[PDB]
């Protein structure tokens, strides 16, 4: 039904809004400020947009997001090839949009995701990684229909939890947690240097939550049978 | 009945209220310090008063956010003038009260919305729109009843959803994202210079929200009858 | 029934952590970063008190909350004279612990109240009832059983409502918006000057919300009969 | 049943993350900008830990926690034991992991709990005893099922009753709060310097924490009978 086109739209323009504004909070330098109000800025754009279209298309805005929800047996591998198509685009539309209404000088690199000089891409990876396995254990926890009526807001939770992955990793990698965030700055800078971290981190960290709820936590039982028939719907 | 002058009286003090904590904040100058400030300052603002009196008038004590509610048929248009009258009127007494408690010195321009140098008024415009864009549209999603028994606070979602505008905007604009808020310092500085961003940006803004809500992402189709029949009542 | 003598209790406990943690975060000067620190330490310890004892005797902790709630008959005289000695010698407790385990030099005047050279005391009366207006307002509106479901934790919507009072007030009288709070610095210190305002202020704010609210935006109609009922119980 | 191991797995790996990021965004010096910064890692990571397995392990990770959850008759010995054996092994596990992919020169004394020169142990011990103890108070509170439909998300609440404790101890005591967040560092720096300040203040703390809410504020009556039925299961 329509009630496909319009999440696939959801994940399109809440993309491109997440990456603009969280980019857009990025630019400049520096210390606990400026990390604090990128942490938050982050935070506070995907809190935002999973009230928006939380309800609508599960507010994914993240390839390993969708990633872990796959593997989850969550979602059709059609879904997710879609969302990811549409979290790319949207993201780099965020960025483009952003470029167009930035002021050179403080663009730099459009924010784009970097290392920290004494930190070997090994480091980096695993630090991506345990930053994108907290945020979607996080995820898979709250969206969880099986658990509480004390949970609160999960879009804020959510957000918090992007938040304490940026307070932690922007020292280290600026904190990626999102191939199509990293994916944007760099398609549009010419700058794919270490951008495999980007990548690999996340899927890998977005892997490890998804199969450590469902898995040994609070396990989702399904039969090989389902599993299929969600692959497929 | 009684249940709209009410109503009225409320969204007048709330935006009293809203203008002299959003601007007796802002007073100064700077920095990442400055902006998580004056972000939160204005959010929490929000937070507060929209618990305050969200049953009561539902709390929207911006003239863009009524518009929002007027083209989403959601509103009578004699409601939505009364609204914005009272935001107008609510928000200059707000400023009016801060100048008479505020030392000299430190007053400066009553924290009016002014362009970065760098920024041209076309893209302050487009900045402006995707600011009030992303807002209206977490006003809409959060005050759906059609949605979600795990929203948590909606109060708070609208506040960090003007704070996140804020952390990136104040740069650009000094963030707008509300037109009486803007007024205010604007009529009591005798400066209205670029001031058509301020009105502008925001009720296009607050127009795609609207659009992009009820005609794309979770429709809510009314009858060109009912439509009349509402901006009417 | 020992359903009393458990909250006079609990307003007792709550206000010695209220002030112990709340003056305890102020100590030294200073700015954004200051202030910031300082709004949401406040803020972070009311809701997190409202949380720990809102449910056994509403957690005012404040006697100015308390007097909001006398004149709004909601309360018994004997209620609110007991709660607000609780919160007098807890408060005082709360910065005598302070004083003892805190290392001179940085004691200073154990965060007392103050106003800023440029504001008179009559614009700082005026600040303190605004600030304490809108806090009660919250108050009121967030405790009223008669609304809603979607609320989310009341008693961070009222901390933050104190965050931002303080967001904004520190600058001009360091923020009272509790007579208690205020007092304990003062009686320990010696130095009563200017305390006028921070007993007189939060009052008449107080007054002010709880007026605005039950007599005008969502009114609720005691009979006298009811009214002196309430007031002896 | 297998309802027993997935939690203890649970409290092992939300105390490796707790420590990991809580440590790693400790790395540095410094200010209410690193405060504040670190007060909301800490409060973030266990609000964010809290959404994640509160409902499957009840979300301790932490030993003095553990302990307040026995006395007051709520879990077994035998679940205390490994609560805390599965926390102690996770945050050496974090503690570790996090040296392994921080660049030297940065990693100082990995975050180690320590007491400000002007600040005796006994001053320490309470300091520490009053973080813990609102602390506690907090968690049985908003645990409690016997209260609020109002509560909002008990994983905030808790969290931001950690960040708390920080803005106010870390100028004093570095705020330990938790034995095995103090113990991972001290292990592995072998520092063991005044670290009986780091398990006494949070154990009485914690100790006067469940005493004051199951014993006087909101009694939670249980018979002889049940304490050992439950202190044995
Ligand atoms: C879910 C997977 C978790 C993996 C945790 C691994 C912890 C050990 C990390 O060792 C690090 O490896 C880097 C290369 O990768 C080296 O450069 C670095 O010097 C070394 O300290
Ligand atoms: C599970 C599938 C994961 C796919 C991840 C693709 C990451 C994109 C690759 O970036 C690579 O970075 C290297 C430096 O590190 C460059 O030398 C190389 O030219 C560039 O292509
Ligand atoms: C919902 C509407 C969204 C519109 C998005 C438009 C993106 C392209 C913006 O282009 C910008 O236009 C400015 C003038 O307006 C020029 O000064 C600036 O140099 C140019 O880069
Ligand atoms: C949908 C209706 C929108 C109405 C918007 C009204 C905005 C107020 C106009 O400000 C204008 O700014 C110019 C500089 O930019 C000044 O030269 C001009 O004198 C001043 O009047
Ligand atoms: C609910 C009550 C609201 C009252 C609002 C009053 C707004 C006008 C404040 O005027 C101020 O009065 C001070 C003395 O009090 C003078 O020193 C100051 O120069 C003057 O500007
Ligand atoms: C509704 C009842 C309100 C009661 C308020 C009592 C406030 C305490 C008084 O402080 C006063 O401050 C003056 C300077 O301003 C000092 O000169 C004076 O000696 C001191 O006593
Ligand atoms: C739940 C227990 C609460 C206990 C509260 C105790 C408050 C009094 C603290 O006195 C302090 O004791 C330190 C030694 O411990 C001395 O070094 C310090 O100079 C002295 O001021
Ligand atoms: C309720 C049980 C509480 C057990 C607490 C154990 C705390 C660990 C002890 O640290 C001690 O610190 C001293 C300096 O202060 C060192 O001299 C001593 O060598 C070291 O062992």
């Amino acid at each position: 039904s329509a009630s496909f086109w319009r999440a696939i739209c959801a994940e399109f323009f809440a993309s491109l809004f997440y990456v603009f504004f969280g980019l857009g909070a990025s630019l400049r330098w520096a210390g606990p400020l400026h990390v604090l109000q990128v942490a938050l800025a982050f935070g506070l754009a995907l809190a935002t947009l999973v009230q928006a279209v939380g309800h609508i298309s599960g507010a994914h805005v993240n390839p390993a997001v969708t990633f872990a929800f796959l593997v989850g047996s969550q979602m059709s591998l059609l879904r997710a090839i879609c969302y990811m198509v549409a979290q790319l685009l949207g993201a780099v539309a965020g960025a483009a949009v952003l470029y167009s209404v930035t002021p050179p000088a403080v663009r730099g690199n459009l924010a784009l995701n970097t290392l920290h000089p004494g930190v070997s891409v090994g480091q980096a990876t695993i630090v991506e990684i345990f930053l994108t396995l907290q945020f979607v254990l996080c995820i898979f926890a709250t969206y969880d229909e099986r658990r509480n009526g004390r949970l609160g807001s999960v879009a804020l939770a959510v957000g918090f939890s992007l938040t304490l992955g940026h307070l932690f990793g922007m020292y280290y990698t600026g904190a990626g947690m999102n191939p199509a965030r990293s994916f944007a700055p760099a398609i549009l800078t010419r700058n794919f240097t270490n951008h495999w971290v980007y990548w690999v981190g996340p899927v890998i960290g977005a892997g490890l939550g998804s199969l450590l709820y469902d898995f040994l936590l609070f396990p989702r039982l399904k039969s090989v049978s389902e599993r299929l028939s969600i692959l497929k719907g």
